[PDB]
């Protein structure tokens, strides 16, 4: 430390001892604060713009599943099926006869495509078709069976009649059958337009109803998708961009505000940079050996390296979000973690402001010294953690559901060490009590074992270590 | 210290040292216990006779919804409906003829009102109505549509007969309608006098069917409501007044009591005040300098500031209840606040006739030592807190029903570090697995770190922080 | 200390040290050892006559509700009345038609009573009654109602014929009536002598089916009641008492080794008493003041104290269980809990036993040095928890079903602090959001306050107690 | 330690020191590296193929409920019975109409048995049999009953006819009859051969409806069951064994490299037992006495003890899963519980691993020191938490269905202390209040005070053995 005292020792500094050394306002420091102010609003104007299109969304699903499917009621979407011969005839049946019928059943003023697709002829609106094996005839107690893997598509085409017959002639080969599916599309008109007051948009669904056999067990699902396309609709109106100017002029900012901060914090990152020659430059090897790959890290502070993150992550949310006022994307499953993971570092940094206060700075760096000695404590379970997850896959695996998979092991093992859905698996068990006693006797030894470990001891832990970093920064 | 050894140090005084010094019997200390036993036996006489007219009230409603509403099974007053242009026909038409015929189904002896008021003309008492766009033409695929939002009310007024036709000709226009409701109103009389044994009630309901549509999604949810409009009735008995007045003069009683206990309270407030110019008075800025805005506070203590705002709250709440006997008021949600608020003021109080005892100060003055380092710690956790609510809404938003508003979203994140619905959430999340693959891992990655840091460290600093204040008190 | 060293410090003794002293081999001790291997076997052989007499019970009133109730569905035995004057007709005609032809319809062999007791008649079987008021007039709007309160029993009787008309001319009085009750009996044989191996018990039901209409509001609840009376029936068999003589001379061992250690350790308290004559009397006042009511129940030791009282539970439940061969005593709610609450305090005696060890000492004596300051903070807590029952209970109540009595408040705060319903209670709160706004803003500023002061805080002082009082043992 | 400083402390030795005294690479220690990805592989890849072929199995269980039960919906398992006489009836009858119509309703091409085996004839597929008792004539009132024990087997046959009556002649006997079963037995092909690509399984079920009626109480529960017999089916074709040579080669390195990990780990185990002989042997009784049964385990470390069994459970497992290619064995819960069991000792092995480094020894040290203080504090809980097993058990026993049996006692009683189904259990005992108003207080004594002695001080004494175990190993 020959030279450089009034340099380096600058670096190092609370911000409250600026104003005594040299003296400037806080310009750099207050840039942030407006960033709290910014990127939230941001996020609730939208927030309750996607609420507004996925309610209408859901609830026109609902309404396509009464009015087209027979004896569908609520509550019921996986539990639905067909199992004999004569209701795959009636469930099909009544599909197409409220599409031929729509316009004088249901209530809405939906209106047909006159589709030119894929899946589809020149002049058709409807089109159910058929999968199955190009070859094959198969018999138990007769063992010749013949597979060839190849799916014939036998599609029917019929169009929708609405100013004032060969799909009726329909054979499935049921004990060749794959799969039918129906493919239709519908257009309205959004009337939610009380919050808009101007032009609202105008929708197109994309309906299909699946009658899926592919376990081949007497058994088939009934379901039904939609991909709510959407586009602007050609109007004669005019002036709709009297509303539209409180909402373009608002999201550019963001582009500025968080590049603006990411002059300024990056800058702070190549100034803690140059400081590192300036150290270890006139540190001519003096104490023996100096850079041991920690002592260059000391000048890398961790909340620059997070808002630096924080200010690409919110740059790449606000471009994707531009694509609403005419661009053909639909993307909203990765413009909504570029702006929710974004928005979710922004608020941590506020904890650097409470940091530098002298009391709230012993209940933030306890975080720092136990978090290295929870973390290595973590991987002395983590171990333990996946043992028991592929012994109950595979002996409560065929006998319960919610043991089936290693998705949903891990989820069910994790929520009854902190106390929920427990009597719920303890009762499942006894329900194949009679049935195979000997998987019952090991459902007790897994689940009073699994659940006497990480509970009273391994979540007392915890507890242990927090305390015993707590007595070290005081004592 | 100079002159004020005898007062000064008689104001600071441990109340079972006041009969050493000077003497005098406790008029003063046992007048707050007599408020324990008036504002408590207060609340539960007036609890369980809002208890009976509670009861009575929720009860005819379950009974209007099973005769005026086509098909209703119980469970369902959210997924209750209509999707079909023939079912709204059918559950208007019910909901008439079920009128029209009531006192020859229904059992209670009910009684319509002929009524005078503002949704009725000179001799009606049904009386449904529609409300629809005024002018528009709306037509997808043919993009013309014109919007001029003003509500049309074309009311259609029906009279009950009792002693031994124009609202069949209804239209509705499907695609311009906004909602169409019903209003009545009926009369019964309150035959609980059992616990009475005098005059009871005599109500008048009105029951409003909501047919709303303002989704305009093919999906219009029916609905009931109730306002029970009570007053008394014109009865030609006497001698109603024999069990009256066992009830209102017991109430005059807390009037006095507390406000008698508002007189002494505050007046040991006054004469706290009048010590603090004893006091710095007579130390004339010997110490350099006395007053830094904490000395002041000395004087005034934390209990005589609780029990007269527990006597306001208290005096707000007895001139409301007095609105039972012959008043026009009908304002229950702001009479139990007064009333409920008060007497957890009143009820907390006991803690200081616990705290002057040498065994409990222990169990008690830990918890205002660790009182400020608890409610900063809560600061540290509130902006993360914060943090995980505007990263879940957005991208758990559109795909589940829990995470839909930022009053949900706080309640679900919240239920979930304290262990319940725990496995419900991580169950629902799978349900779109397949659907939008992305969205599912976030969900991963969102709801393991999200429980891991407010179980396993956060909550782990709270038991440190009580027994860090522990051991500080003994040691 | 003077006289009594080999006496005085006899008493104050480890039971291990007893051999090499005097030296008497342990029949003092292993008789309790016994009591735990005869009331536990008494206990098992007889829950497991209970259970099965309990399922044969309760699956009799299933198959009574299916036989006897219009419309019965599992699951709705709250939700199930009738709502129309109609379906009242329906339901007591359909409940008189199944008994008029119950031995053609029904699989059991059920057999009618021919009764003769208090509401039956001198050859009847049936008995539908009324209740109704004695004068009443009632009519809303014209408001001139009188109300003598005086119940008419107007019963209709009608007989059973069984080897190969006055009850439907029935008028009910809708605007007068209180509850229609039915009575009847059937009588039948267990035929589950499996396990007996001899002669079954013969029971004899009474069915009460009650239309009761308390409330006046247009609902009528149905329900179905049992009360199974349990009596011998004579046989022309012979030799029962070979199975009988397995059950009863085990039971007369409990009245006498229970006594016989009640003779034992009842004379252990009165040698504890004789030797604090012997204490005191040679102490003649030399240490200023010996007694202040805490020496003379050192020679008091709990554990004692506890047998005695068990051994009293215990003959006063053995007695009652006699009441099976042929006493016509019918109350198994006293008869099993001074067995159960007898056999907890059995059980808990083994602590003793696990006391006098060097390493399990201890585990157990800092539960009798936190045992005192748990208790004096339970205190301190249970005046802010009573404090909270009453805020909830006036001001949720009106609104919700779980904050209805402090018997249930009491239990939704409670399960609330431990983690279990509690985004269940928050999700009911959203339910009257629209509904009167400020109790839902109330609902949160309440269920946010008492959640994270029971558990943030109060919770976390009994973790500082014990460790407080463990460091207290070693250190 | 006269002789053998080299070779008695090159036995005690971390493994990182083994390159600095000697030097040899750790072909000894990287294979047990390998048994970490060549066991789990196995149990993956054999997971993966019995969740294949237990999804089709439960879902024609499903399919079968729906084709052979008469007014089956899903959900209903356990309160779908038959309570008249004229159901029975109509239940068996649908029963045995759609299995001679079974291949012209039902969907997924099965077929007969034409069976000949023990409930059979020579050519029949389908046997309805009786059970009743011999001779018996119960009459109650006129109570000669006379049992005598003994099964009559009055069986139905008839044939499925295909290609193009003495059984609606069935009589009962209601006051007399045990159970009605139904035996038949369908063939159908796995038809999920996207996975395999070769010869799929050919299966034979067999459906058990059994009609049961043991209580005699007026409730006869319907069910059904299946026993999927899996066997090869005779095949015409050719080359199946192209891709079955990925699977048999895989799983004799399994047999091989755990066994060559049995024969390096026992014989350090043979090692460890010749330097007993050379430590003691050479102390010729120098220090008066050495072996006390503590000294000759610290030979004997506790992970080759483990490593030993768990090779043994390995070996033990990979042998019956070889029972897959041709083998008539169907125990597969036997096999995956050796399987299952192994994988979990294999995992926790790991720790071991983390065992040799400075900062995850003290984690785990812990573990040690604690392990005792934890287990003997759960032997003084475990008498406590037994004496309310009995008391709840027959007290809350016949009014309760969660308290039946102490293998549903001591589920509902455990899950309650950690924080679920609490409120439930609490809401349970109130519908029970009106109903022997004892027995409701001393509920609220039962489930008050065991919640409030295993929440706030004994799961507080595992907190407290943990903190006071982990302060002594640093401190
Ligand atoms: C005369 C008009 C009517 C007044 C009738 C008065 C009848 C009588 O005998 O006087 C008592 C009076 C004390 O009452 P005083 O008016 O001062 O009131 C004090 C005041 O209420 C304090 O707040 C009380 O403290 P705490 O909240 O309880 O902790 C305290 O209660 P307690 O100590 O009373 O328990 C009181 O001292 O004496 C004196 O004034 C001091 C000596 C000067 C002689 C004054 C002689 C009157
Ligand atoms: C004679 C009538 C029948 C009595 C048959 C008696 C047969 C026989 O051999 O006498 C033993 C008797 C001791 O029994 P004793 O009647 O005093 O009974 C004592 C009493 O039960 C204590 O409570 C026991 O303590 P603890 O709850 O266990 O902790 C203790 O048990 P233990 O120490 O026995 O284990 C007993 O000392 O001796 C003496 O009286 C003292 C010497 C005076 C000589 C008396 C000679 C009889
Ligand atoms: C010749 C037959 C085939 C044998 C081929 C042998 C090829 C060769 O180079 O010999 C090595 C052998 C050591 O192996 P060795 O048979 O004694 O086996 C030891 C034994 O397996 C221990 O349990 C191991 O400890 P750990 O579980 O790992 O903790 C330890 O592993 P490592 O120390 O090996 O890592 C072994 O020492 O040397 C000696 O015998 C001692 C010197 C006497 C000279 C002996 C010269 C052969």
């Amino acid at each position: 430390e020959e030279d450089l005292r009034r340099r380096l020792k600058y670096f190092f500094m609370s911000p409250c001892d600026k104003f005594r050394a040299k003296g400037r306002k806080p310009c750099k420091l207050m840039l942030q604060v407006v960033k709290i102010l910014v990127v939230t609003v941001q996020l609730i104007l939208f927030g309750l713009s996607n609420q507004l299109a996925v309610t209408f969304r859901e609830e026109n699903t609902i309404a396509f599943r009464h009015l087209f499917l027979l004896g569908y009621s609520d509550g019921a979407d996986d539990t639905f099926a067909a199992y004999t011969r004569e209701q795959l005839y009636q469930a099909i049946f009544h599909a197409v006869d409220q599409y031929l019928a729509l316009p004088d059943v249901s209530l809405g003023r939906y209106a047909y495509v006159r589709g030119g697709g894929d899946p589809w002829t020149n002049g058709s609106g409807l089109a159910l078709c058929q999968r199955y094996y190009h070859r094959g005839h198969v018999d138990p107690a007769n063992d010749t069976f013949d597979i060839d893997p190849m799916v014939v598509t036998d599609c029917i085409q019929v169009d929708p009649p609405e100013r004032p017959s060969s799909y009726k002639n329909l054979t499935l080969k049921f004990h060749k059958l794959v799969n039918v599916t129906i493919h239709f599309r519908l257009k309205t008109i959004n009337l939610q337009s009380l919050i808009n007051n101007e032009i609202p948009d105008c929708y197109t669904f994309s309906v299909l109803i699946t009658f899926d056999n592919k376990a081949h067990s007497g058994r088939i699902p009934i379901s039904l998708e939609t991909q709510a396309h959407i586009q602007e609709c050609k109007h004669p109106s005019v002036f709709q961009h009297g509303d539209n100017s409180f909402r373009l002029l608002f999201d550019v900012v963001v582009i500025l505000t968080c590049s603006l901060s990411f002059l300024l914090c990056a800058r702070s990152l190549l100034r803690g940079f140059l400081l590192q020659n300036e150290f270890v430059g006139f540190m001519w090897r003096q104490r023996g050996r100096v850079i041991s790959l920690w002592e260059r890290l000391e000048f890398v502070n961790g909340w620059y390296i997070l808002l630096v993150t924080s200010d690409v992550l919110t740059i790449s949310g606000t471009i994707m979000k531009i694509g609403i006022e005419a661009k053909n994307l639909a993307s909203y499953d990765v413009c909504s973690i570029l702006l929710g993971t974004s928005t979710l570092l922004v608020w941590v940094g506020v904890i650097r402001y409470l940091t530098f206060f002298h009391n709230y700075n012993i209940l933030i760096a306890t975080l720092r010294v136990a978090l290295p000695s929870v973390m290595r404590f973590c991987c002395c379970v983590a171990v333990i953690y996946l043992g028991y997850c592929f012994c109950g896959w595979i002996v409560l695996g065929p006998y319960h559901v919610k043991f089936r998979s290693l998705s949903m092991v891990s989820e069910c093992l994790f929520s009854l060490i902190n106390g929920d859905d427990m009597f719920v698996t303890f009762a499942a068990m006894q329900a194949q009590q009679g049935r195979s006693s000997l998987v019952w006797l090991f459902s007790q030894l897994y689940l009073y074992s699994f659940i006497s470990l990480f509970i009273y001891m391994v979540l007392s832990l915890f507890i242990a270590l927090i305390t015993g970093a707590y007595d070290t920064i005081k004592h």
